[PDB]
């Protein structure tokens, strides 16, 4: 058995430690009892294993010993809704990764662009967030409306888009409770926020499911957004077609995925480059030189000439990637080939991939934002390891890497092409428009809020704008 990490009380544990920063906690706790142990999380012995094999032990786990799904579904299935995601065997979650994979090729991706470019543009004309030349507007509020107008303008589609303009705000507002730190004990309890999650989780349904009814009944395809997209690559391996409901609940889910992690990762885009003037100018002048000084419109193709953007992107994620802990249910017991240790199946498993990313062994000076370290290499899809096909087309295991923000094994992320697009394409516009500076006397960024096992900016964040024309 693991080293047990020291608590004060039972049942408690080192739940405030972990929750209050898990980061300092796994490192102080590695210091003192090395790559692995077992905390106390509200109840579960819970065994972290940490560095690159721990990364690799729990997410290249074989699907015999490591159960996600169980760990998730009673949180995640009243708000994505049932049969999809986490609410089926694996098999099912693959195909339907798949499924959502076709939708994302790179002719959908390129259409995307000018949707998006479109919406930041607009908001930026039409929201109060940044009337006048010069201001300060609320970072993680603004930058969250962004993100949902973008991804539901491109990935869902111009019903769900037109709909945030009326009743879909509330809905997903509502939704969102299901993540409320409570369920992370009580999602079953018919507390009053879950039963507001319930009455949401339905209606947004019916409204998809009234969308796609609408869409046969004319029998024609307009765009390459995802809806379009689910209604035709229905097809299971046994010939069954995606139902209307699933597609419904698949939507739901991609929404609050693209909101959660990007708008997060956005936010402190903007936080960063308030407290890197140069960095900013620099984004700016390497739009000059690789665009043109008459900032011709963004493209699918002339983005992906904007390098030191995607390092950007890439340095934020290193430091302030949104998933820190991905935790699985030990199924059959485990043993770590180079120890004695062994796992009983009373126990969760947790990786963090943001350990590594963040250690001195792997990053010189880990807590400094540069995005110049990456001058060594970029890529916004990186792979040099071997490759295993899990039913949704060929992926890296990769884990001999220490910077792993979008996962690895059979449930690492699909959204990443797209989150790279919506992300670029939002900071390119941004710094077109825009220098942002700190609050007065206020220097480097805000505290992190870990809750719901998402980070993000801690508190109401504001920043300066002064708009360049
Ligand atoms: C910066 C943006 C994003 C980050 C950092 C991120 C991170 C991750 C991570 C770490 C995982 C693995 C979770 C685990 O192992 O349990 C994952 C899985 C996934 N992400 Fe994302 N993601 C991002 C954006 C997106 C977007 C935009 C979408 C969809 C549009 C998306 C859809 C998914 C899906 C479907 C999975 C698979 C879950 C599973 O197989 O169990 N993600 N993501
Ligand atoms: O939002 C989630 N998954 C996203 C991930 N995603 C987004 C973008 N790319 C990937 C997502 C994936 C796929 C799709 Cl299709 C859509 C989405 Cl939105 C999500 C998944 C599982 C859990 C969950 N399961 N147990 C807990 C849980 C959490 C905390 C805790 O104690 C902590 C403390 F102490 F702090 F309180 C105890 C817990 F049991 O959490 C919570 C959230």
């Amino acid at each position: 058995t693991p080293p047990v990490v020291f608590h004060w009380f039972p049942f408690i544990g080192s739940t405030i430690s972990y929750g209050i920063d898990p980061y300092k906690f796994f490192f102080d706790c590695r210091a003192k009892y090395g790559d692995i142990f077992t905390f106390i999380l509200l109840g579960k012995k819970t065994t972290v294993y940490l560095g690159t094999k721990g990364n690799d032990f729990i997410l290249n786990g074989k699907l015999r010993d490591v159960c996600a799904e169980e760990v998730y579904s009673p949180l995640t299935t009243p708000v994505f809704g049932r049969h999809v995601v986490y609410d089926c065997p694996n098999a099912k979650l693959m195909e339907q990764k798949k499924f959502v994979k076709y939708g994302l090729t790179s002719d959908a991706l390129r259409s995307y662009v000018p949707l998006i470019t479109d919406e930041v543009e607009s908001f930026v004309k039409n929201s109060p967030a940044f009337q006048g030349h010069k201001g300060v507007f609320d970072v993680c509020k603004t930058i969250a409306e962004i993100t949902i107008y973008t991804a539901s303008r491109s990935l869902q589609g111009k019903e769900v888009r037109s709909k945030f303009d009326s009743t879909f705000a509330e809905l997903y507002h509502n939704l969102d409770m299901g993540f409320a730190p409570i369920n992370f004990m009580l999602p079953w309890a018919p507390l009053p926020h879950n039963r507001k999650r319930d009455a949401a989780q339905r209606k947004l349904t019916e409204t998809y499911m009234e969308i796609i009814k609408a869409r046969r009944q004319a029998g024609s395809k307009k765009d390459s957004e995802d809806m379009v997209w689910n209604l035709m690559s229905c097809v299971y391996k046994n010939g069954t077609p995606v139902p209307d409901e699933e597609i419904a609940h698949m939507m739901i889910a991609l929404l609050m995925a693209g909101q959660h992690s990007s708008s997060s990762t956005a936010s402190w885009i903007v936080l960063r480059l308030a407290t890197r003037p140069d960095i900013m100018e620099e984004l700016y002048q390497e739009q000059i030189r690789v665009l043109g000084s008459d900032l011709p419109p963004l493209t699918y193709d002339n983005l992906q000439k904007l390098d030191l953007h995607a390092k950007v992107i890439k340095e934020t994620l290193r430091l302030h990637a949104p998933i820190h802990s991905i935790i699985r249910a030990v199924k059959n017991p485990m043993a770590v080939d180079g120890t004695s240790y062994v796992i009983p199946t009373s126990h969760n498993v947790l990786s963090s991939p943001g350990v590594t990313a963040r250690s001195e062994e792997h990053f010189p000076n880990p807590l400094e934002w540069n995005p110049h370290r990456w001058d060594e290499n970029i890529a916004a899809s990186a792979e040099d390891d071997e490759k295993v096909d899990y039913g949704y087309g060929l992926v890296s295991k990769g884990t001999n890497s220490p910077y792993l923000p979008f996962g690895a094994g059979r449930h690492r992320c699909i959204g990443e092409q797209f989150a790279y697009l919506q992300l670029g394409t939002i900071t390119a516009v941004l710094v077109r428009l825009f220098r942002f500076r700190n609050l007065p006397g206020v220097d480097g960024i805000p505290d992190t809020d870990y809750s719901s096992l998402f980070s993000k900016p801690l508190g109401r964040s504001f920043v300066e704008f002064e708009k360049r024309h």
